[PDB]
């Protein structure tokens, strides 16, 4: 275990321990941060173990990509953003994915928007905000300041817990794709060649694996297919 395990505990200290346990949490000083900071290369699998402790805990995941909010410059932005935090709020517990949050924070509003929106954020609420950047110098120092993306979480090369977690939510646990009894995620997570993988080459194995059964039938993923997709893993990571 690696990152998972970090992100787990984050979030499980934010959405679940003040809500279970709300008058020890509240007597040890202890407030729930907006949310957290990923941090790292990109491909290393930030968004798939945000999705995949979220499914775990049994919470909604709603993402937000940085650079597509800037659809309507100063605009419908800061509108989007006031919707997301209102949409996370309804779907409660739901957590929020800032998507490449760097270049969105390097408008000079929509920081404030974002600021206003993460103070406006309470325990209650149970809505937990996770961004992602691969700079984290380069973002402005104001939304990592306590109370709201106050923990960074490095995220590097995935060890073979935090792959399996990663498989067990690519394949939305063996229905999506539909994997045959044959396929021990655990035993494709534990591999040889996926000690060097990052989050990408996790997703292109499925996706190949995938692409395979597709192919032959010109449905289920076979053994023989995720054997055939890691000889086929040309993934940009």
């Amino acid at each position: 275990i690696g990152a998972l395990e970090d992100i787990r505990e984050e979030l499980t200290m934010a959405i679940l321990a003040p809500v279970r346990n709300p008058d020890q949490f509240k007597a040890l000083g202890l407030v729930t941060p907006a949310g957290v900071l990923l941090a790292g290369p990109p491909g290393c699998g930030k968004t798939l173990l945000a999705k995949a402790v979220a499914n775990e805990s049994g919470l909604n995941f709603i993402s937000v990509k940085g650079p597509e909010l800037l659809n309507m410059y100063v605009g419908e932005s800061e509108r989007a953003v006031r919707q997301v935090f209102q949409r996370a709020k309804n779907s409660a517990p739901c957590v929020i994915f800032f998507d490449e949050v760097d270049a969105l924070c390097p408008s000079v509003r929509v920081v404030n928007q974002l600021l206003t929106e993460m103070d406006g954020l309470e325990a209650r609420q149970q809505v937990f905000i996770m961004a992602a950047t691969n700079r984290p110098d380069i973002i402005d120092p104001a939304i990592l300041r306590p109370g709201r993306l106050d923990k960074t979480l490095f995220v590097g090369l995935p060890p073979p817990a935090d792959r399996l977690a990663i498989l067990k939510t690519i394949t939305k646990n063996g229905t999506k794709p539909p994997l045959d009894a044959d396929v021990n995620l655990e035993a494709i997570a534990g591999d040889l060649r996926c000690d060097c993988y990052t989050g990408a080459d996790l997703s292109a194995l499925v996706r190949e694996a995938s692409i395979c059964a597709l192919r032959q039938e010109m449905l289920k993923v076979s053994h023989k297919h995720f054997e055939e997709a890691f000889k086929k893993v040309r993934s940009s990571i």
